C-alpha cells in the first residue's frame, strides 16, 4: 500500500532534521521509499521573525498495517525530536504525519486518515502534488482540483 507521509521541521537545522527523518523512515521494516518531494519553505504566522518551516512529502510503499506504520512514525518523532512541551504550540524539531494510506478511510482515537484538515494545508498539498499529481482522495476528489480551487499561494522551495 502506498502511504503518503508529511515531514515538517523548524528547529535545530531543519535540513538536517528532514534528512535524518528520511533515513529513519527508509529503515522501517517491510517498507520502501518510492518518492520524495522537494523541500518547501513555510513562513510562520506573525511578523516577529520566527523560524520558517521546511516541509516535505514522502511516498512510502509498505506492507505494514496503518497502525503499525503509525507505531514507527511516532517512535521516530519521539526519538528524534519532541524535546520540549512548547513544541505542541510552537516551533518543532520534527513533525511526522501520515496523510494518506492507500484509499483507506480510518477514524480511530489513535489514527485518522486522511489527516486532519490536510485539504486546507498547502504545505501538505503542494509537496504531495509534486510526487502524486494524479492522486485521488478516498472521497473521490482529485488533489489537482483541490489546488485549482482553494486559496493556496505557491509555496517557495527551501
Ligand atoms: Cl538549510
Ligand atoms: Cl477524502
Ligand atoms: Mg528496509
Amino acid at each position: 500500500t502506498v502511504a503518503y507521509i508529511a515531514i515538517g521541521s523548524n528547529l535545530a537545522s531543519p535540513l538536517e532534521q528532514v534528512n535524518a527523518a528520511l533515513k529513519a523512515l527508509g529503515d522501517i521494516p517491510e517498507s520502501h521509499i518510492l518518492t520524495v518531494s522537494s523541500f518547501y519553505r513555510t513562513p510562520p504566522l506573525g511578523p516577529q521573525d520566527q523560524p520558517d518551516y521546511l516541509n516535505a512529502a514522502v511516498a512510502l510503499e509498505t506492507s505494514l498495517a496503518p497502525e503499525e506504520l503509525l507505531n514507527h512514525t511516532q517512535r521516530i518523532e519521539l526519538q528524534q525530536g519532541r524535546v520540549r512541551k512548547a513544541e505542541r504550540w510552537g516551533p518543532a524539531t520534527l513533525d511526522l504525519d501520515i496523510m494518506l494510506f492507500g484509499n483507506e478511510v480510518i477514524n480511530t482515537e489513535r489514527l485518522t486518515v486522511p489527516h486532519y484538515d490536510m485539504k486546507n494545508r498547502g504545505f501538505m498539498l503542494w509537496p504531495l502534488f509534486e510526487i502524486a499529481p494524479e492522486l485521488v482522495f478516498p472521497d473521490g476528489e482529485m488533489l489537482r482540483q483541490i489546488l485549482h480551487t482553494r486559496a493556496f499561494d505557491k509555496l517557495n522551495k527551501w
